[PDB]
């Protein structure tokens, strides 16, 4: 059966971008093939230069967005190289048995395997590291991404009228537990062995001391904003593996919104600001009406603005009045 | 052709109450005119006599309810007075473009603006001061509201039948964050800018140090309970700026809930608890069928009677023992 | 018309277990009679013997899980020994009036009452015991529940087609507060009342040192783990009377879920994790297709790892190929 399916290699492209893909399936299904490489690295998360030991997929936090279509099988090549210290595997949300795939994929540095697995459910899914005994330290350490398993007949609004997207990122949010002194100066180590036993630590307290989009505190941000024109239908894919995040468009909607993520459900519309829980995928359809600078972020403010869980969008077009509009501009009484 | 649209101008009334509006439109879009004049207070927050540096829209803590119907324009004049010491701005998450109209805000002491904006989506929304890099601060602070845009045909049931309320309370939940010394004795400024440095240390903790309703621990209790009759249909609009809240009443259920509180979806029906995201304002409808007090809580019980997030409702009326009746009073074994 | 109703007197079990019902009802509405006896005392909670004075219902942390259909009454016969040393009553989220029965059921110990009420929602809720002025204190110390009330004619799906369950299982999950000396170490008492005021001050730091399921860390796992076999269908009903939870079966999903738990409104389809909010009993149906080990986790990986809330499911049955398969086994490059 299997053996008959036409089969396609697909290259995966960094965070926030998504490789090529159709929304419409062409073709009926297929094995779509994927490579993986694990990388363990030293990453900067904020101005300051607080340095911590990354365990990615592919070299980003997130790791990059699989995109595939319902009854697609997915076949996953994935290298742990001899350069990284730590075992890894990888649990799909996405599919069903041995702990989303954790039970067959353990890799030590220097090996390989190749799971395939059918994918059933329509949705964005969360796919992410859990090595027994230490899944919460790699989870939080970066190794985290989503699959989105798109319906043959792509997106459809609260009635079954399609909706297509003219756009789509992908923003992975993720909390970081970094180790502090008496003074709550954050710590450095030399390898990510040497700072688990304090890791532990910090993780039990509960509170994050970073929560950044696409791996740092301002990396969706001026050179890195995100962009769109009036007019065009943007889809944002968000994920949070870990934790609970309310995501938020400051001067738009999200038109159609799937908070759990799973496209069998219809959309809830107009939403403000939505939630989507730790160890979930959600994704928010939008038409741009105004051009300007938007602010992307997670609307517990704090965590927001101070903690760094905040990015941009920039937008061309004319600006409409009807809309909103100055009556008055700021002036002395 | 605004040039052309009626005009009427409505006078704002202080949380829990709301002002006078039709939930049936019985004219055709309209420029709807408010004033809202901003006032920073020491407020006490507590028992103990805690005091604070609110930041406020009318002097009230959440700022008033406004309440349209889609489709009109709402035109504000927002007044920052000489005797402030801040900028303040508004963005309004019922609003399209410029940061939710935070960035035509922009107003230092002794300025005022009117901004106007076309109300697009039905439902029931935050609005917030947003002035950059000092955003949770000001929310913090107390510095947001809610605006209720309601459909031109009012209210619907999961069915599209009509719904109407006798009652209408708003309960604007916020958290604070009070500096406390060494043994954990809360701080006094003289200013609001005395606060910040402090202010700012205090809420990366992400610990509240107070949860309350309308502004203080017990501001809905006692001669201050909210009122209704067994019989009577009442909407709660409920909103929770930066923070998530799990609102229950204690006795009775939310027949009718929009959690993220968008009239375009259907409710939800049967509610024992509901979650409200951080930045979102949710809306529950009840008839009340017993008399009695009920408490009005945020169910995290610790967040509702250690720090202030409970409220109280008195109804008149006849009991039914149909629907609940102590068969055996409370007696020795 | 009570005078003239059929009685039934139903023994309760201990969760996970539930007692014998029917799905749908075969007989008309009935007087349904349940006794519950109250029971403080000390219970070990984590591996290193932590140990706490437990405020229970039956003796089970949960409290048992009782299950009517929707018109039936619930009669409730609640008895405090003598040997009991605090006042303690119950608050059923699933009845109306008298704070869910709060206000008419107080027996100090040595005495019993009971209790009647008409069970007018169809769907999960939560009971807990809510003394006035130690509300936290009591819930937080295990004395909470919960009541199925199920639809006269069943479960249904999205579409209105039927959804019967082979087995059904309750998971209450628990945060416990547990207070600590200056180095960590966790305080031991000799009664309930010498730990109060301590008990206060570790709850407002609102950071639970334990959250579990049953009742203590690894409860449902090992000899303990819950079972199935592929194709049975299983309903897992889920409650947090304090706190937010986001569950999820690790290699599963909810194929249908009511996260808020009330039965007259449509399922969510495919779900990967759902948040119920604190103050609320949720329920997920699932058909196993693999065998083998599933974890059933809270989603925040630090509270279901590092914290205990984590159990197991052993399921036995033949592997599908298609469904998953190791390609090639993990091998050195
Ligand atoms: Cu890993
Ligand atoms: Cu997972
Ligand atoms: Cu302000
Ligand atoms: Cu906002
Ligand atoms: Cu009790
Ligand atoms: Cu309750």
């Amino acid at each position: 059966d299997i053996s008959t399916l036409p089969r396609v290699k697909v290259d995966l492209v960094k965070p926030p971008f998504v490789h090529a893909h159709d929304q419409v399936a062409k073709t009926g299904p297929r094995v779509v093939e994927f490579t993986m490489t694990i990388e363990e690295k030293k990453l900067v998360i904020d101005r300051e230069g607080t340095e911590i030991h990354a365990m990615t997929f592919n070299g980003s936090v997130p790791g990059p967005l699989m995109v595939v279509h319902e009854n697609d099988y997915v076949e996953l090549r994935l290298i742990n190289p001899d350069t990284n210290t730590l075992l890894h595997n990888i649990d799909f949300h996405a599919a069903t048995g041995a702990l989303g795939g954790g039970a067959l994929t353990q890799v030590n540095p220097g090996e390989e395997t190749t799971l395939r697995f059918k994918a059933t459910k329509p949705g964005v899914f969360v796919y992410h590291c859990a090595p027994e005994g230490m899944v919460p330290w790699h989870v939080t350490s970066g190794m985290n991404g989503a699959i989105m398993v798109l319906p043959r007949d792509g997106l459809k609004d609260e009635k079954g009228q399609p909706l297509t997207y003219d756009k789509i990122y992908y923003v992975g949010e993720q909390d970081f537990y970094v180790p502090k002194d008496e003074a709550g100066n954050y710590k450095k180590y030399e390898t990510p062995g040497e700072a688990y036993e304090d890791a532990v630590k910090a993780m039990r307290t509960l509170t994050p001391t970073h929560i950044v989009f696409n791996g740092a505190v301002g990396a969706l941000t001026g050179d890195h904003a995100l962009t769109a024109a009036v007019g065009e239908r943007v889809l944002v894919v968000h994920s949070q593996a870990n934790r609970d995040t309310r995501p938020h468009l400051i001067g738009g909607h999200g038109d159609y919104v799937w908070a759990t993520g799973k496209f069998r459900n219809p959309p809830d519309l107009d939403q403000e600001t939505w939630l989507i829980p730790g160890g979930t995928a959600g994704a928010a359809f939008y038409t741009f009406r105004q051009p300007g600078v938007y602010a992307y972020v997670n609307h517990n403010l704090i965590e927001a603005f101070e903690l760094g869980a905040a990015g941009h969008f920039k937008v061309t077009g004319e600006w409409n009045d009807d809309l909103m509009t100055s009556v008055v501009k700021p002036a002395s009484m």
